[PDB]
């Protein structure tokens, strides 16, 4: 426990000022419900956090960033400024060996290479709401996509990568449990269809009173990711 509050500290130092939070867990917790396709090819007990932003994000990391020399051509600009501050926390612990995955990426093959929203449940960050906890569901042979809820910030936040320490190994790391603070079946069902089927309308995210959600401005911002910056001067050319 002591090693791991230490990393925990040192990655807080370099994230939490600007608007992420950081949740540790066991690897073995994440490959346990997972297919042998999706597992990790490091020890049960290997010590990795997950990271996740919240609202605050936009304002102190991501505006900054619009204005840095380390703005490129052609990825968005968040996945950039959450690659570059991920890329920050190898620096900060340059004794160890620092292994980084961001939400956004994917193998070649199409498939991601975390599992964002199972990484977040087992590290207790926001509770995983899938179609299987919800008995007796109401739709049919499609895909229903689940969607994790933060208790703080409901789905005003977004998960951005996980870090792992091989070598690093916590076996006595005592698991916390998500909250589940959506707990009943018609509020799964609200959350699901809402997220599935009328994300665009931001409303699944109030699943639980915010704390904080995001400005207008933010979610003017997330308007749509080729369109959004890049191919944004669009509507100048
Ligand atoms: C099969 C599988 C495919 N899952 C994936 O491939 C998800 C990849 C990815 C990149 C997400 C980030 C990531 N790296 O994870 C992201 N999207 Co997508 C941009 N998304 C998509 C893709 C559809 C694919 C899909 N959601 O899976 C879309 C382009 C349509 C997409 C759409 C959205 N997505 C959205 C967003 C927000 C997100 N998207 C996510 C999921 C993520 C996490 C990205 C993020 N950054 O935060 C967002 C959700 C945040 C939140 N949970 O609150 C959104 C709203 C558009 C947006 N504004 O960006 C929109 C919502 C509609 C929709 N999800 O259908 C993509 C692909 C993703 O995972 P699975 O969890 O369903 O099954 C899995 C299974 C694998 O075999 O085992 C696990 N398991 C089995 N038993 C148990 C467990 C797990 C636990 C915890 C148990 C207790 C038991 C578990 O059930």
């Amino acid at each position: 426990e002591p090693k791991v509050a230490e990393l925990k500290q040192k990655i807080e130092d370099t994230l939490c000022p600007f608007g992420f939070e950081v949740y540790p867990f066991q690897v073995a917790w994440y490959n346990e419900l997972l297919p042998p396709a999706f597992h990790l090819p490091l020890p049960g007990p290997t010590l990795a956090f997950l990271v996740l932003s919240t609202p605050a994000m936009f304002d102190r990391a991501l505006k900054p960033f619009l204005q840095s020399c380390h703005l490129r051509m052609l990825t968005d600009p968040v996945d950039q400024c959450v690659a570059y501050h991920l890329g920050r926390v190898r620096e900060s612990l340059p004794e160890l060996q620092i292994e980084i995955i961001a939400d956004y990426e994917v193998h070649p093959n199409r498939r991601p290479k975390i599992l964002a929203q199972t990484a977040a449940h087992v590290a207790g960050a926001a509770y995983y709401y899938q179609r299987q906890d919800v008995e007796a569901d109401p739709w049919g042979n499609q895909r229903i996509s689940g969607v994790c809820i933060h208790p703080r910030f409901g789905g005003w936040f977004a998960i951005r990568g996980v870090v792992l320490l091989p070598g690093i190994e916590v076996p006595d790391l005592p698991p916390r449990k998500p909250h589940d603070c959506v707990p009943t079946r018609a509020d799964r069902i609200a959350l699901l269809e809402g997220f599935n089927f009328h994300w665009r309308d931001w409303t699944y995210r109030d699943a639980v009173t915010p704390q904080e959600r995001y400005s207008e401005e933010q979610k003017a911002y997330f308007s749509t990711p080729p369109a959004q910056r890049l191919a944004l001067l669009g509507l100048a050319q």
